């Protein structure tokens, strides 16, 4: 009965969880929190419970790209988990106006992914939960923290090559905002699970203070949303 | 300088725009409002200004179907509609749930058209403006009507046969809720040209009096958004 | 009993049947008929019983695109409808050769829509009848009315975007003749319905007295073929 | 200056040439012609002159499959013919009402190749010229010898395999009469090429003296066309 | 109970066969070997029993391109054969390094055909069996003939135009060594009917001395196989 | 200098790696060599330094699933690695043959990716180095480890869904012998980029005696293609 990858129960998985793709913010975040404990290690999948103004919620691990994400997303989904938010970082796809350090909360991605389209049609959005989305903006509203809003390019692709061009220049002039790994994976698997979804992301390239009031926006969210289920 | 299809002016566009698909129901909505000026109507685009609690915005028909509509939707985009509603018809993906005169308030959208894909990569998603889907959900609520939220699928066939499975079962059971045939091709050419979308859809297949509240909500949202730019 | 988006009933629909895009269009063509009555006006979906030469035939109009021409066609060939020609405009692909008032009659077309997909595998030729065609042929003939004869580009999209090139440019260079946005669907919606179809079009981009000559052709047609089922 | 397959010269070559799969299928028909010149054999591909009705055309075998007739085509295209037609073999989809023994003149393919795609996008249509079509008719016509008319589906896949469903049924309900392996390449070859295209068939499975007839009409046939650049 | 093509019996089949796309090359190399048997030659298939250094062994042409040769080898895999081989020429896709008579063993290929797709999905390779491989490498090595190792093209496209690029170019850049029209389909037929396949080629384009290497080297190859079996 | 992810230097990288998915196996391989230097250990990525019969080759582990694995290939392969191989679990497709615990070593797979497609076309082949294949047999022989050969379905999915069937079993059919998630992904990566790779899987699902087995016969052909470069 304990799931397969991130080796923790059915009973151990809150109805909000925090995703991010390196194990090491797992530790980073947790510290922020009111208390936590450590639930178990595997693989890339880090596992923690977080104590924060008076809620309980996970902050998972995912690892690098949107197979290995998938792996953790559907064992979330299909055993009790009703909100996931992803905490990541982004290249900016719009250099002039989103740069480095920057924070976008994301609605909608591009699904430049393999296993989204292994599960449903390509035609299929891949888009966040509203409310979601209008509980992150406001946590960063109320903490006085600038943020974008836009569409991520989730591509599988980090190191382009010169055979087959990148469509990421084609997704710039389409005012896509930022680009990362596995968002648009998340959102088409917590739509087909009925799991509710959103991102927030850092820009890091094409502060950490910047870091600091990101997950702070994140951990607010997830407490705020945390109280629905409680 | 007549817009080729519309036959209206760039100084006869609003900012805020209602689009619906049948020309009828532009004459069954201009009598609705406080008052109204016909501006033209050629081929299926039937133009008329509203007057709508002391603001101002076109409502225009599209006509059935995508490549219609984006005939529509480019001309309305180019020459400088900032925000266009889309208050239409559907059928219910979700029949033990969602029933006939139900209202669906929708996000996102399955882009099973062809004019999208010859805009932009299938990977992108067909996702409405947040700031749209939140008004007509708050004038909903302020009107005590009862609403649905969710995905549309907007297909080109409307009479399916039976060579090839029509997707419709498939959308289902990945959550969609309602589907239509233009809301997904409005929002992709809205992200493309920075113009803001939603929809909001009565259900008829798989009662006048929800009709006349789906109006209401339309209208309502159409004057609130149209503040911005007064 | 009465079809869905046509308004008219079965016991309405003639063996031949001419489709024109403009309801406009239809009432500028029951004006040159010997008499006629007009039947339903429903959408962009305007009916009229021509009678021509002896001969009684439909004119209905289709509205602008794919989607909502199939709706259209469907509604016909479903319901007795034996032989559908489609008199529309085009743009030409042959700039030297192929002038605006040009009149080109058209065997085959390009399937840059997706209602055909959704109903048969792309690999399946978009193709008129060659009787359907002969006859137009012979018409013009017997009116001194030069005519060209080839492919038409039927696509989806009217107005291009920079992001995806057009491949409007590689079909000219493939000898296609002409471009419009709705004869590839009727085509292949007949094949499969076992009904006969046809195009006949006028080059307006990239004169009424063409326009004039254009409709006695079709008109000159429909009477030849409704001949066969009288 | 000689053709790399064919292995005659650009002089050789006839404005009007006879195409069949087997070599054998030559040596058969050049002694039902009045005289015939021997050119060349070399791999699959048999040319010879025929003499007929006063007239002189190539015969010449292209070989079993697209990939392989291709390069026979593009050889006879790109060096002077104006005129293919293709006398062959195919498969009843109609087995109810196509018979073994029957004949089909045939307008339009299917193309379930992979040539045919490397040289242009799937939406364009594989269709015959309708001069050569309709000179074959009327060719049976005169002989008085019954012929069957429709699209045929022309396959890269002879035997089937049970993983991949084969599209056959598909596109018998879609109404193709018949199935054979080149057709389609020929068609869109010559559409591209400017050379006038047709096909006659008979099938074999799903008579001799239908064989006789068959050849007859194609001969028939390609003089008639040859008196037009003599 | 002959085969419907090769118009031999299933007891004419031996366990190794040798293929080659002329059937004037299946005369060239039964003159190598120490005896031999012709057996039948209908349309572009050409079969003779080979003798050599004690061994028995099939000598089979296939044709040009991948419909026509799929035909031959699904005929020979149905039918008993164990291992084959094919004996072709190509074009060299690295010219710098790769010359003009220089000899090349493949291990795997590209799909640029229609056929292998219509048995199995894209993902799946084209890969030979590594056995075959060693065996023809290790003939070579006896023979002190020098040859390269690498991927093959196998292309339907033999002529290329200029509305759409081949893809060779990119393929060379993706270190592809040469390109031919048979050998994916081969190995694609192989797999899937549990048959061991390999291929070695010699460049014309992008000597008779390194053809009779050629010829010795695939001789050789297939005697030690055949012992296997025997 | 230091590898964005890997977070070791240009100089760190050895001719020969060893890789693996679960940082976690690194550490169980290390101890079983000579000796070793701990590297890095940075997000999935755990890299040491590994000394066994007299080289020294590295040791790196790259997470679950293709997006993010491709990352940890590519750093290896722009900075001087010339030998991969590929060391993991996989689940059986031939369950009457292939068991738990055996151990196939694989000479290409299924491209069920999306980082290999946005590299190069689906049609070039997913195929190993044939000398690191034929190194891994010759070591599990001279261990008397008995293996199985085949080609490995590399699969973004590992959860399937009740939407889109799997084509798991379409690839049983076809005689694929096991499925993993990296191994199509690590063979596109090292041709694009002259890196030699290979893959030795051992089954757990549909003995740590058999894993030892499997890491003793990974770590010796690792030894022995180190010394072709040291
Ligand atoms: N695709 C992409 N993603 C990112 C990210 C975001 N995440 C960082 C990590 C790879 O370093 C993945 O989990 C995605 C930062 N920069 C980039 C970039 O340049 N490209
Ligand atoms: N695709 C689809 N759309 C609709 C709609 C909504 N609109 C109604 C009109 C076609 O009748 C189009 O503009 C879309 C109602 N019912 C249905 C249905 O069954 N199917
Ligand atoms: N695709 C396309 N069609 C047309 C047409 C023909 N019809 C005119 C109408 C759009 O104006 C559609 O019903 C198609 C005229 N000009 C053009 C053009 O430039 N492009
Ligand atoms: N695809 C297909 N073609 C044919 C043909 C026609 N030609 C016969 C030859 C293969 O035997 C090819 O050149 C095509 C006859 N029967 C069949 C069939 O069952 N299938
Ligand atoms: N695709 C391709 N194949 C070849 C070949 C190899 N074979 C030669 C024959 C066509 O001449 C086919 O059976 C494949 C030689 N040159 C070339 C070339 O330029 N291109
Ligand atoms: N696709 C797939 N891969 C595996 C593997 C192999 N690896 C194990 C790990 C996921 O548990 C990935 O890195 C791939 C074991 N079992 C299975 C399975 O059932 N499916």
């Amino acid at each position: 009965n304990l799931l397969r990858h991130l080796k923790i129960s059915k009973e151990q998985i809150t109805p909000v969880v925090l995703v991010v793709g390196d194990p090491g913010r797992v530790d980073k975040i947790k510290v922020v929190c009111d208390s936590y404990v450590d639930l178990a290690y595997n693989r890339e999948y880090k596992s923690v419970e977080c104590h924060y103004k008076g809620q309980k919620f996970l902050c998972v691990s995912h690892g690098v790209g949107s197979a290995g994400c998938a792996v953790c997303f559907e064992e979330l989904c299909q055993n009790g988990a009703k909100v996931i938010i992803r905490a990541g970082s982004c290249g900016s796809l719009q250099p002039d106006l989103i740069k480095r350090g920057d924070i976008c909360i994301c609605n909608a991605a591009v699904r430049e992914d393999r296993v989204s389209h292994l599960l449903i049609h390509g035609d299929f959005p891949a888009v966040g939960d509203f409310d979601v989305y209008d509980t992150l903006n406001k946590c960063a509203q109320e903490l006085n923290v600038p943020v974008f809003n836009g569409i991520s390019v989730s591509s599988d692709m980090y190191y382009p090559n010169k055979i087959i061009p990148s469509r990421l220049e084609d997704y710039s002039k389409a005012n896509a905002a930022v680009d990362e790994m596995e968002l648009a994976t998340l959102m088409v698997i917590g739509t087909l699970r009925k799991v509710k979804t959103g991102g927030i992301l850092i820009v890091d390239g094409c502060v950490p203070h910047q870091l600091e009031n990101m997950i702070k926006i994140a951990l607010g969210a997830c407490a705020k949303l945390a109280t629905k289920y409680a």
